[PDB]
């Protein structure tokens, strides 16, 4: 008979000794944020339909209004009609709410508060004095129960904990200046440092953003995506649940580090900033480096979203997790094969940074994301291929033999041996699947050992 | 288990199943508990006369000192004791003073042209592109699909019926700060006329004569939080949940006027939920006052969204609440304040909390709040013990479903949970297709 999964048995089966699975060498430096595609002047700009040379973003939106008025959901892709169209967009805008610029990145600004005293919850509660009584539990092992406890409720699908490796800090932050409003924002963007002092809370000073020492630790969160609306990349329902997950991500941010504050402690929430969320979830056993450069996890392969607070909360580190994802990435390449832009390697990893956007130093498949970000005008999207066609994104891709649970290889075979249909089709609360959600169920056992 | 089998079956024929009588008029919502003269003070357990609110943070510090997670509910240590109470701290960030109340201010605002959001969307100019989408059936399953991306595990759509909407709100003038609007608040006049927009003015809230419908959502509860009532845990829930109402409205409202139409949030403020969720469908009003639903009974938060986009309104429901909460009185018998009557519905009021001319179990919602500061919480013991809170209540006798007649906090934090709190065991319950969408 069929064995019922048991999402947490399987992650004890592929659980790693302590230690960082990231291998480096010496030509390892911490990476300026400016140097990301979305922000890096060489890459920044983009044509859009017409050639006319525009932030890459305002190019998408010119493709986007294109599309509706042409009755498409994506490039060649008719809608049932333009009102159908129209609606993809509605929800994709919608979904964008919490989140400033595309990914919450300026430390310290609107959503991302390194404290929380200025805060209208803050205020409110300020009588009862949480934020200022010391912490009445020190033991790593409570407070881990705590605090994941608090991360499920605050919209986690996942969580780990890891000690704060510097590597993936930014070396500086792209950000605004504390008296930029948010009109102008997007025209006054910054470089910032991000510098660790023996200061005893963090603190941004006009020429630093100042993490202190004692920042031990870093929680890694994610947030699932849903699959239907994923499958339909690189079509605007892709886009919509990317975006809702966004203003998910952020709202995750600020009640978690609400709590933590609550809790007698500090906390630096982040979204996309701050530092590199793939490497905190891998060393935080989320789950493992792809081919692509996502975090594979086991209940959701890549379709899942990252964010990350920072704290000095005593904590009990997770094991990092090895369940053969790099074996796999090594013979499949189908993201690769797929990927509109040829932007995914199918070669081998290196130490090796392929362009500007590539951290140099770490052991990875090495991408060409300037050549990614140019495909997003051209189809109007945040495209997402490459987290669609991913075998592991698909529901059913473990069995279990009667001694123990493996992956089903009949998954990766290659070859294999719409949206209306979306809007029409299944859906559940924030987009999550019911015949999935128990495998994110928690108990006090799994949360802490 | 069938959800949407059960819903189907227990379908009523159009129309409002409120009665009223022709003493009806719309309700003041100065008159709340909450925010009334004769009943916003509270003594402290010192014997110090505050805002109840105020009183209820002194009793929360008491007990967590005390190692306590409740009025004399020990706590394992003074460490739990704390954690449950920056749970439920943490749970308020998205809310502005218990409840989002006051209209246009804040999260709750009636236009999305100042919005983060809305200005960085502005060259795709969905807030101006006019509808392309005018029928009612389309609309209904684009709106309810984007409610549940939005958080909603409930909605339902409503005519809107006025009788619900306060006569006037409780808000703050336009340019007070927030670190002053506690002591700042005023009444302002709901009115509605024919103009293009929701605007407001120096003297009026004002809603247009083209806001047709009411898109209401039910926001679950965690179950074994709630049952933890009246200590920190059941707090904590209802803290969350409030936060996920804030996040909806914002959500739905940017989606509905990127659509093309308009939308105003409301969270607690602008009408009275239960009467909406009531003639929306989501379930029945019931002896303890609030609106039980097939799938979660009364534990489950309510918000709404009013707009002029065309939509077909759902059938009300009826699976025999009234007749049950008839007979029961549990919730009656077990409240700490005996704020809930055990006698029969009337149309007339017990006190000013009370809106009279609809016949209601009528409540005396004073001594409701009084508890509130001598517990430190937001209580929830009426929640916790309705048999319609319970799991499973829904048994099938092979033709058709009916309800089966028969039916500490250290272990919580110990014990299960999943993403906002939700249950996987019953998670399957608020799956949707379009079948039951519209
Ligand atoms: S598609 Fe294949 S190669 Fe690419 S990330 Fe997924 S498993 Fe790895
Ligand atoms: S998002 Fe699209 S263009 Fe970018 S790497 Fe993935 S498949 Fe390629
Ligand atoms: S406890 Fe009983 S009387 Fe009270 S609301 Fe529930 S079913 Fe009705
Ligand atoms: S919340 Fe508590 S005091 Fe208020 S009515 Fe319910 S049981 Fe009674």
């Amino acid at each position: 008979a069929e064995k019922e999964k048991n999402a947490a048995e399987i992650r004890q089966q592929f659980a790693m000794t302590a230690g960082s699975p990231i291998i480096v060498n010496d030509k390892l430096e911490r990476y300026a944020e400016v140097r990301t595609a979305f922000t890096h002047p060489t890459s920044f700009f983009k044509p859009n339909y017409k050639g006319e040379v525009k932030p890459w973003f305002l190019s998408a939106y010119d493709e986007k209004v294109r599309q509706i008025e042409n009755g498409e959901n994506g490039p060649k892709m008719k809608a049932k009609n333009v009102g159908e169209a129209r609606a993809g967009r509605a929800l994709e805008a919608a979904g964008w709410t919490l989140d400033i610029n595309y990914g919450n990145i300026y430390p310290n600004r609107f959503f991302m508060l390194w404290s929380g005293e200025t805060m209208t919850n803050t205020q409110l509660w300020a009588p009862v004095g949480l934020d200022r009584r010391p912490p009445d539990t020190t033991d790593p092992v409570e407070l881990t129960n705590y605090v994941k406890f608090a991360a499920r409720m605050a919209g986690a699908d996942l969580v780990g904990v890891a000690r704060l490796n510097r590597n993936w800090v930014y070396s500086e932050a792209v950000t605004i200046p504390a008296d930029v409003p948010y009109e102008q924002s997007l025209h006054k963007e910054i470089e910032k440092p991000i510098v660790f002092k023996d200061v005893p809370l963090p603190i941004e000073t006009d020429d630093e953003l100042i993490i202190p020492n004692t920042c031990e630790n870093v929680i890694v969160a994610g947030i699932a995506m849903n699959r239907e609306m994923m499958q339909t990349a690189p079509n605007s329902m892709a886009c919509a649940t990317t975006a809702f997950c966004y203003s998910r991500m952020c709202m995750f941010d600020m009640w978690l580090c609400q709590f933590i504050r609550y809790m007698g402690y500090y906390a630096i929430p982040s979204c996309n900033g701050v530092g590199q969320s793939v490497a905190f979830a891998v060393e935080a056993g989320l789950g493992q480096a792809s081919r692509m450069g996502a975090c594979i996890t086991p209940e959701f392969g890549p379709n899942v979203r990252l964010t990350k607070v920072f704290t000095n909360m005593p904590l009990v580190p997770d094991k990092p997790i090895d369940f053969g994802v790099t074996e796999f990435c090594e013979t499949c390449k189908k993201c690769a094969r797929e990927c509109p832009s040829k932007a995914i390697t199918e070669g081998p990893r290196t130490f090796e940074g392929r362009s500007i956007h590539n951290q140099s130093g770490k052991l990875q498949w090495q991408n060409d994301y300037n050549k990614c970000l140019g495909y997003w005008p051209e189809s109007g999207g945040y495209c997402g291929v490459c987290v669609a066609v991913c075998p592991f994104t698909k529901g059913n891709i473990w069995i279990h033999d009667g001694v123990e649970w493996l992956i089903d290889n009949t998954r990766f075979l290659d070859p294999l041996m719409n949206i209306t249909e979306v809007w029409d089709g299944k859906i559940n609360t924030y987009g999550l699947d019911a015949d999935h959600f128990r495998d994110t169920v928690s108990f006090r056992k799994d949360r802490v050992k």
